[PDB]
């Protein structure tokens, strides 16, 4: 084990290296969505089906919020599990497009409702927006779960990344609050705390498709000389996980997360939360998104579906 790292994975990081555009975090916002985006489009899978999908708003705290839902294919009239969704992109970048194709994914492989979140970003809306969307999101499904044809007693909430981190402060809210009712959490290498100099930040800082920088950028568009050790951006740093949803949470080899990933995942069953831990030690961050890219991908993002549609069951 040289080097673990998928030879798929080599060859993007390669071809990447071989370009000579701005790097996503040298830009304005602007272009670093659009060179996300422009990303997402060609390493993830297209032209997937879905059952029907539909775009609205929902009552927020600061205004409405854009949802897309998305319902599996053929499925019955039956009320459906649902999943909450919260795209990654360090609370900076991505947006329903640039996961639309893991919640089709999601949708068709676990057979739930899916719910994607498109809530507000930084640099325009800093921590805690993030969190005060997706939790609103979370209360409306479960509020009005009659109407869009879900059981309110099987939500489960999702994210990959700065997204996986919203789960999971999700979560902690909504223990604290005693509602919403989330019966599961699927943490997609998630951000979990604020320290950039663990182990594997160190190891990891760069080259592997997420850096080191990079996760400062995001951080410093997002947080506002915020306390960074609020639990609300830094969920490891909670008081107690007791309580909290059973989990399932996947890490990346080659990730500079891979550590507070892990952590999380450690302390979840130190507190007694059913917890199942996959690390993907050949993989890189952001790879549930690169579906047309890895295999590795598409059996992961299938192994986590089956996950899910079994503790729902």
């Amino acid at each position: 084990f040289t080097m673990a790292l998928d030879p798929q994975a080599k060859g993007l990081l390669d071809a990447m290296a071989a370009n000579p555009a701005p790097r996503i975090i040298d830009l304005p916002v602007k272009e670093a969505r659009e060179m996300y985006r422009g990303i997402a489009a060609q390493l993830d899978l297209q032209d997937l089906p879905i059952g029907k999908t539909e775009d609205r708003k929902i009552p927020g705290p600061a205004g409405d919020i854009p949802v897309r839902i998305y319902t599996p294919v053929a499925a019955g009239g039956a009320a459906l599990p649902v999943l909450v969704y919260f795209h990654g992109g360090g609370w900076v970048i991505g947006d329903l497009e640039t996961h639309d194709a893991l919640c089709r994914s999601f949708a068709n492989e676990a057979g739930c409702k899916v719910v994607a979140v498109d809530y507000r970003l930084a640099p325009e809306h800093r921590f805690p927006a993030a969190a005060e969307d997706c939790l609103a999101a979370v209360k409306w499904v479960e509020t009005n779960a009659s109407e869009i044809g879900v059981d309110a007693n099987r939500i489960a909430v999702a994210g990959d990344s700065a997204g996986g981190n919203l789960a999971a402060v999700v979560s902690q809210l909504a223990l604290a609050a005693k509602g919403p009712r989330i019966a599961f959490q699927l943490l997609i290498y998630p951000v979990t705390d604020t320290n950039v100099d663990t182990a594997s930040y160190r190891e990891n800082a760069s080259g592997y498709f997420l850096e080191r920088d990079g996760m400062i950028w995001f951080f410093d568009h997002y947080l506002n000389g915020a306390d960074r050790t609020d639990p609300r951006v830094a969920p490891l740093r909670a008081a107690s996980l007791a309580g909290l949803p059973r989990a399932y949470v996947i890490t990346a080899g080659f990730d500079p997360l891979k550590d507070e990933g892990r952590a999380y995942a450690e302390a979840l069953k130190a507190a007694g939360v059913p917890t199942e831990y996959v690390n993907y030690e050949g993989m890189i961050h952001g790879f549930f998104n690169l579906q047309a890219a890895f295999d590795v991908s598409r059996d992961a993002v299938k192994a986590a579906a089956k996950a899910l549609k079994e503790a729902l069951a």
